[PDB]
């Protein structure tokens, strides 16, 4: 067994972020479909704000992070939280990403939809493609689910903006609950919010009952 999977501790968030800037953000369709290419500090700081909840994990190989998953809890207030964040950041890169994510959050409304008090939501999953055959994405998703069970959460949710992620959670038994095409998602002025490159066409939200 060639990999160690462990919780991120908050003296290691910058190493987590260096990984994400190399192997999550560049090809992530919401980041790739909004300008400028570099994620804004609020975007990065939101991801890192999940580390103190103990729901973020890294896979390590010879002292280096080779995959990471950022998850955090959410409740039935999350549609309005996201709507408020979208409104506060409108006009910038994080505002456009939040505009789309908020539309997905309100449409899925998973705590009400599954009648559950809380849900562990996976915000980002990145893998170094150079390290092959260690099942890093699956192992990190299984770790998030096991952490959900330890916390008593009854549900895991994830918005797959790419189809590597969608195929991965399909094979872990997640249920597809919502699809939103990027060409169908406009702002109040009729502008397409996210303009990603081929082959990216939709954001698919999956849920797993714990």
């Amino acid at each position: 067994d060639d990999i160690v999977v462990r919780q991120v501790d908050v003296g290691e968030t910058e190493q987590l972020m260096t990984f994400l800037l190399a192997h999550y953000y560049p090809e992530e369709p919401l980041t790739a479909g909004t300008h400028p290419p570099e994620p804004e500090a609020a975007d990065k700081e939101f991801l890192l704000s999940n580390v103190p909840f103990g729901t973020c994990f890294v896979a390590l190989h010879e002292g280096r992070i080779v995959a990471a998953v950022v998850a955090g809890p959410k409740d039935s207030h999350e549609p309005e939280h996201m709507a408020e964040e979208a409104r506060k950041y409108a006009g910038g890169k994080w505002g456009s990403i939040l505009h789309l994510l908020s539309a997905v959050e309100t449409a899925t409304d998973v705590c009400r939809r599954f009648s559950v008090p809380s849900c562990l939501h996976v915000h980002a999953l990145g893998v170094d493609p150079q390290l092959r055959g260690r099942n890093l994405g699956g192992r990190l998703m299984e770790t998030v689910a096991q952490r959900g069970r330890d916390l008593g959460h009854q549900l895991v949710s994830v918005d797959c903006t790419s189809v590597y992620a969608a195929r991965l959670v399909q094979r872990l038994g997640y249920q597809l609950i919502n699809t939103l095409r990027y060409v169908d998602h406009l702002d109040a002025s009729g502008q397409q919010v996210i303009r990603p490159p081929p082959p990216h066409e939709s954001v698919q939200t999956f849920v797993l009952h714990l």
